[PDB]
């Protein structure tokens, strides 16, 4: 059977990995031969798999709890502990963080390039919100052990000159980075272990490229006390629930690959994309691609 | 022609006049008979009408920039004026807001309730971001002359004890209510007047109601001399994209509703919707629905 994709340009679909940010561009690039990623990863016939949802702005905010202490060497970074309401009992067989939080990568070992939680608070005592949310920085773990340094567990720091309210709930929207925070290093993400059913790091076919919907990321910095260097940045994607969501009613063949036109101007140029049924859209043999174009279906192709 | 609607629940739908908050029940209310909302709008055959989008979180955050001034009698309410990039030329027949911007309605003349546009904050003179984003009040206009007090335009005013830097641009993520904000004067909406061709009011039919994918909006106040109201409520939307987004290979036949089952825990309760080509879901003949339910499509019947 045929497949019918509406004529909906990436400009109007959801960047999975960092929601609030729209589609600016369709980005290839050589040097990213690899995507260990667990948003935006969605499957034919296992469809959300990993840590991704089809309501990936929904699913965006966390929250954590303080543990009344901080990291060794280090006073301002108070370590705390995410809170899973997907997973109130720790089994060792389900991820460890919420549904669809932030898996930005910060680097193996850089006590120079922290995340960027934009808005944290601490609740108002009596169960109807938060209170006081800034700019604060965070990163996941300690920093220190081989075990927590990328680890995408439920154990964070923040950073704060005074001290968190011990035992107290906060709130956490992960939006920006600081520091010395390039594209290279948000692109990957933090390693995960264990035995929960985490997506695998995927790689494109042998000679071909990925299509990665990128994004502009701005700065939120601070003007007081130790300060906030965050910095502007990208984000990049495996790709948006919007193409895929289409592609349900009538699965793939068996082992079969689907040719894509992507049309921008009228029928002047027309690009030729590759997409698999593991979640992945490839070209062939980077530069980046305007998003005011649709996906029109050619054919069936074998890989 | 038949339409398949995938199993998808309406807790992994997201909310179109209030994303980063996931779908929390399914609302119907007696009290509501009509919706003047430009958020959450879409048809059939029009595509995504009024002031909607199909990528509500993309367009979620706005820019507005300062007019060197303060609204009469309140000093502290500074002057902005929202910036459109849709329509950069002020054309009167194209709407005056950025589309996907906020609408959440506060009440005409209310200085007892100002919705917070919460997260604000003034560009870093860089050219790569925004700096001291912090909760802020706001609202429409000035709340004094008829025609731009509650009116969904450009004109808004930020409660700010310090001046604003003139003719700088800021960020804005409208998320909050404060004062005594209930759940009513959010539902309604700012009038809209003009030329452009915006949503028009719609009217269940006699002896049906509604469906209102209901969320819960959370409160972010601060602790200050000025400081905020912020209150909790509850925030309803008419339609979900994700609904609406199946239903376009095959459309409605003509003039013929759609009777769609809402299926319920293990099948032992089946609730029986009526959905219309106007994009609003009649639930018959108000109480609180689950979301762990899927809809599936029964037949096709005359309204
Ligand atoms: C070397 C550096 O000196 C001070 O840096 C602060 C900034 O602090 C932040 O950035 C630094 C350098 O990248 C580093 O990543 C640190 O973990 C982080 O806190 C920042 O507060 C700015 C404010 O504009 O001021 C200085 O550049 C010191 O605070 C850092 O701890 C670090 O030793
Ligand atoms: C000092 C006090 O200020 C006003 O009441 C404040 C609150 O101010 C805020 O709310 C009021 C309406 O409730 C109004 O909308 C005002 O513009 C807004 O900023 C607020 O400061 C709270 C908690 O911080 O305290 C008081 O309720 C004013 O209404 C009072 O007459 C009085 O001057």
């Amino acid at each position: 059977p045929i497949w019918q994709i509406p004529p909906t340009p990436p400009g109007a679909m959801v960047n999975p990995r960092s929601p609030l940010t729209p589609v600016v561009d369709l980005y290839i690039n050589s040097s990213w031969t690899t995507c260990n990623h667990q948003l935006g990863r969605y499957t034919i016939d296992g469809g959300a798999i990993g840590n991704s949802t089809f309501n990936p702005s929904g699913l965006w905010t966390g929250t954590f709890t303080a543990e009344s202490g901080s990291v060794s060497g280090q006073t301002n970074w108070r370590i705390a502990m995410l809170d899973n309401p997907y997973n109130p009992t720790s089994d060792p067989t389900l991820p460890p963080v919420p549904r669809g939080f932030c898996d930005w990568g910060s680097g193996v070992k850089s006590g120079a390039r922290q995340h960027l939680v934009c808005f944290t608070g601490v609740e108002t005592d009596n169960g109807e919100g938060y209170k006081d949310v800034d700019a604060h920085m965070w990163d996941y773990g300690d920093d220190a052990t081989i075990g927590l340094d990328n680890t995408y567990q439920r154990q964070i720091y923040i950073s704060d000159p005074t001290a968190l309210d011990s035992g107290k709930r906060y709130i956490i929207i992960p939006m920006g980075a600081s520091g010395s925070a390039t594209d290279d290093t948000l692109q990957i993400s933090p390693n995960c272990y264990g035995s929960w059913d985490y997506a695998p790091t995927i790689a494109p076919p042998l000679g071909e490229q990925i299509v990665w919907f990128r994004s502009y990321l701005p700065a939120s910095s601070t003007s007081a006390s130790s300060g906030v260097n965050s910095v502007s940045a990208h984000i990049s994607s495996l790709m948006s629930p919007d193409l895929i969501r289409s592609a349900y009613v009538s699965g793939f063949p068996e082992g079969k690959a689907a040719l894509l036109d992507y049309v921008l101007y009228g029928g002047s140029v027309v690009e030729q994309f590759k997409m698999y049924r593991e979640g992945y859209l490839t070209a062939n043999a980077g530069f980046i691609i305007p998003p005011d174009g649709y996906f029109r279906f050619n054919s069936w192709v074998s890989p």
